[PDB]
């Protein structure tokens, strides 16, 4: 599977028929159709003690990979319950600046969007929380083309090391705090990862307020490429899937 004419998301119902299920990920999100929920509660991020590994090309995108092995950077509040942990965090973007996004605001695209991904300690382990309906979270943070975003840098700084699939680098000592907005606010459905295997365990939390990244920056996301080291050159642009049927989902607004 991938994001091509031959293997892209038209196709992947074929080997993962989930693709077709009742809370697919991503979806437009109509800002005048979404219900504002006053139980909602405040996001509570705390990424004071994150541990960040290392960042690899996996052939699609690129993750940055954190230790999960302890309560060391975790979401809670907002509409969950219980403690997620960050595992890993990665982007999708576009060729152009006015695509790139998975999510959608009344059908406009922003330039890229981050995920960071985060699973319920109650289930003992990823492999185990990715099998339940509430198993995950994941956070979504639009990127716009404007100013750059100075706790993005380092990420750029060290794109040169895992240019082709299955290249990774040392990445300690990041600090996601950097990656976010000034505001919390957010919409929240229950969805699914958007890529393969495409399982339904995410509850999305997508923030109102997107993050601006510099050209250059953007521009260095589309310089990775899909292929390995000696394989035909494929720049890594477009790695997203496109809006999926909402269905018997209402989207909920903290605000
Ligand atoms: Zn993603």
């Amino acid at each position: 599977w991938g994001y091509g004419k031959h293997n892209g998301p038209e196709h992947w119902h074929k080997d993962f028929p989930i693709a077709k299920g009742e809370r697919q990920s991503p979806v437009d999100i109509d800002t005048h159709t979404a219900k504002y929920d006053p139980s909602l509660k405040p996001l509570s991020v705390s990424y004071d003690q994150a541990t960040s590994l290392r960042i690899l090309n996996n052939g699609h995108a690129f993750n940055v990979c954190f230790d999960d092995s302890q309560d060391k950077a975790v979401l809670k509040g907002g509409p969950l319950d219980g403690t997620y942990r960050l595992i890993q965090f990665h982007f999708h973007w576009g060729s152009l600046d006015g695509q790139g996004s998975e999510h959608t605001v009344d059908k406009k695209k922003y330039a890229a969007e981050l995920h960071l991904v985060h699973w319920n300690t109650k289930y003992g382990d990823f492999g185990k929380a990715v099998q339940q309906p509430d198993g995950l979270a994941v956070l979504g943070i639009f990127l716009k083309v404007g100013s750059a975003k100075p706790g993005l840098q380092k990420v750029v700084d060290v794109l040169d090391s895992i240019k082709t699939k299955g290249k990774s680098a040392d990445f300690t000592n990041f600090d996601p705090r950097g990656l976010l907005p000034e505001s919390l606010d957010y919409w929240t459905y229950p969805g699914s990862l958007t890529t393969p295997p495409l399982l339904e365990c995410v509850t999305w939390i997508v923030l109102k307020e997107p993050i601006s990244v510099s050209s250059e920056q953007v521009l260095k996301f589309r310089k990775l490429n899909f292929n390995g080291e000696g394989e035909p050159e494929e720049l890594m642009v477009d790695n997203w899937r496109p809006a999926q049927p909402l269905k018997n989902r209402q989207i909920k607004a903290s605000f």
